[PDB]
DNA sequence: CCATATATATGC
DNA sequence: GCATATATATGG
């Protein structure tokens, strides 16, 4: 009854998790200042792992799928090949729709991989699996060489590659206090980072100019996932 | 209004 | 493979 979840608190886990990872060890944090309702630390941390094992299976299901569709595509593409080959079939004007172009968009189709969880629709599967991977590695790069000032964290030797055409001069630099500012703040936390003074990328973040919300997030995935390697 | 997220077409 | 702008959807 009272610490009964229901979609309000799935919806506000969720969106939790996707800013900063296993919470767990916060829920009580999280409760205080209103980003959770309250319920108990242990039904939260329930809901927690359901919602993780329901991410694993989703996307441990689309996986499965992908690969037969694909196995099955490569086959009649395979059967085309030797035809257009052999002469059956002329390559000098072939539909639009055909066995090479439906495996080819399947190959690069990226489409989200998402669930249903207690009555909340369009779940992200890889975005709670990835953001909890990300988040455990960055906070681990930190709290391990620069535990007593993360304003110190380095990339170090590891050079990224470059942003393309963003509004303000953005370098390594701003890469790293970037990164520094989603261990204080969480991911998705743009006007907190933007605004703390030790970081200056105050004037080099567009919350038209570039980066906005969506670039900060893609640029955030992309250096953990590079990091990662 | 604000926000984030996604399918899509396109370029890199 | 990813990055982006657009149009569009949906929660706040």
């Amino acid at each position: 009854d009272m610490d009964s979840i229901g979609e309000s608190e799935v919806r506000a886990l969720y969106k939790a998790i996707l800013k900063f990872g296993n919470l767990k060890e916060i829920l009580d944090e999280l409760i205080a200042d209103g980003t959770l309702p309250v319920k108990s630390f242990e039904k939260y941390g329930e809901t927690y792992d359901e919602m993780m094992e329901a991410a694993k299976d989703c996307v441990h299901e689309e996986e499965k799928n992908r690969k037969e569709i694909l196995e099955k595509l490569e086959k009649h593409a395979t059967a085309y090949r030797a035809k257009l080959k052999s002469g059956e079939i002329k390559a000098e004007n072939q539909p639009k729709d055909n066995p090479l172009t439906r495996l080819s968009l399947k190959k690069r189709e990226k489409k989200a991989v998402l669930f249903n969880f207690k009555g909340v629709k369009s779940l992200n599967a890889e975005s709670l699996l990835s953001r909890v991977e990300d988040l455990k590695y960055l906070k681990n790069l930190i709290n391990s060489n620069y535990k007593d000032d993360p304003l110190k964290f380095s990339l170090g030797n590891n050079t990224p590659k470059p942003v393309q055409n963003w509004s303000s001069n953005w370098t390594k630099e701003e890469d790293e206090k970037l990164l520094i500012g989603v261990f204080k703040y969480g991911y998705g936390s743009w006007t907190q980072i933007r605004d703390d003074p030790f970081l200056g990328i105050t004037d080099k973040i567009f919350l038209k100019k570039v980066p906005g919300a969506i670039h900060l997030g893609r640029r955030v995935d992309y250096l953990l996932s590079f990091l990662r390697g």
